[PDB]
């Protein structure tokens, strides 16, 4: 699907090929990049705030658990997709992979189906 890692401060590490596709970022312009870059606001000035309140408690809100969210594009377009995100340990420090899938097609053709 889209994958995205990021470091304990919500810094790009790895984005996939899938990942360019949906978001419209190279690997190279992604990577060094604040995660938040990839969504809208109020959660783009937020999101910091989200892994540092996780990183500071210990206690879990969104480990492991997929939510749909509002993804942003370069674009400036928005899309619901789900987003799961694993936690993981290397180098001695934490790093958070998450899994992307697009919905904008479910969200279409659900919408369409209302309104017919
Ligand atoms: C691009 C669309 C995204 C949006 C809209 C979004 C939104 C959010 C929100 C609202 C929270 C806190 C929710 C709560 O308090 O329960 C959160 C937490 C977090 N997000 Fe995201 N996020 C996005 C993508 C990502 C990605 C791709 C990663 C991982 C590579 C990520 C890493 C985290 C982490 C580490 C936390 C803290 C976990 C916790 O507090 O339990 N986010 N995000």
């Amino acid at each position: 699907d889209a994958m995205i890692v990021i470091d304990g401060h919500g810094i790009i590490q790895l984005f996939s090929t899938a990942a360019e596709r949906l978001f419209g970022w190279s690997e190279l312009e992604a990577i060094g990049q604040n995660v938040n870059i990839l969504m809208p606001e109020p959660d783009r000035s937020r999101h910091d705030s989200y892994i540092s309140r996780y990183r500071t408690t210990s206690d879990p809100h969104i480990i492991g658990i997929g939510r749909i969210v509002t993804g942003k594009r370069r674009d400036g377009t928005t899309f619901p997709m789900h987003l799961s995100i694993g936690e993981m340990q290397s180098g001695g420090e934490p790093y958070f992979t998450g899994f992307v899938r697009d919905l904008t097609e479910h969200q279409q053709t659900q919408a369409r189906l209302q309104e017919l």
